[PDB]
């Protein structure tokens, strides 16, 4: 029919909880296509570290992972509609543990072409956020990569696929952006930082979603939104809040990833 269209028109949904967690499709509708992640940006090693796709066709994506420790979180986000797009496959991939210079790579199915998607790399540990990074992946191509930066040790991606020929896919374009990071500020109320994706020029928002990834995600579930359909641009400010013992500070991220369409 028309993708940028469809997608716009589709029911963006974004849910923070314990892992692992499900988000719901308001009712009579069904997954189109989504992601869930489970992060702890606190517990050494990346194992806490996971995305995967939301089947289409469900009237719920359930996540993935476990609620060991409370620094265990979810993070699920669907976009629903009365029925799939058939046309549409998705994709995910992640590195093993310690990637080192590793260059993760997924490739779309054969006859299909990249839609969207981004890629994060990320470390463990109460610092680890300090190697945070995202990339998005772009439209029109047959693969995504997301390279390490800064010390990260783990790299995941999750994209959208469609047949090549299918109509409007060609007004579509992927912005990810990192915002304020490092040290949370718990002087900041609720202005710690922002985030501002931003579309480029003469296009508008399909979706996307803003978040803020902290150390103790289990403060800042309320930090992860969708964004808004037809704006220019997606902004989310932190929290400010730091459970840092003693001297130690929290870390944070602020980050999002949307797709604009030509106006
Ligand atoms: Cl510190
Ligand atoms: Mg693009
Ligand atoms: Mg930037």
């Amino acid at each position: 029919r028309n993708l940028p269209k469809q997608l716009t028109q589709a029911t963006q949904v974004a849910w923070s909880g314990p892992p692992p967690g499900f988000a719901k499709c308001p009712g009579g509708q069904v997954v189109i296509l989504g992601f869930a992640m489970h992060l702890n940006f606190k517990e050494p090693g990346t194992d806490n570290f996971r995305i995967i796709s939301c089947p289409p066709g469900r009237e719920k994506c359930d996540g993935v992972g476990t609620a060991s420790s409370e620094t265990d979180e979810g993070r699920i986000y669907i976009l629903c509609g009365e029925e799939p797009i058939n046309e549409i496959q998705q994709v995910v991939a992640e590195s093993p543990a310690h990637a080192g210079a590793s260059v993760l790579e997924a490739s779309c199915p054969d006859e299909t072409v990249v839609v969207g998607g981004f890629g994060i790399s990320v470390r463990g540990g109460s610092d680890g956020l300090d190697s945070f990074s995202i990339e998005s992946c772009t439209t029109g191509q047959t693969i995504c990569t997301k390279a390490p930066t800064r010390g990260s040790e783990k790299n995941f991606l999750w994209m959208m696929c469609v047949d090549k020929q299918y109509p409007g896919l060609r007004e579509l374009v992927n912005v990810a952006e990192l915002g304020s990071h490092g040290n949370a500020n718990k002087r900041a109320v609720n202005s710690d930082g922002n985030v501002d994706v931003k579309c480029p020029a003469n296009s508008s928002i399909v979706l996307g979603y803003v978040m803020e990834a902290h150390t103790n995600m289990q403060f800042v579930r309320d930090k992860f939104l969708q964004c808004p359909e037809n704006a220019s641009e997606c902004k989310m400010t932190g929290k400010g809040v730091d459970h840092g013992m003693l001297w130690l500070f929290d870390r944070h991220a602020l980050f999002g990833w949307i797709i604009c369409k030509t106006v």
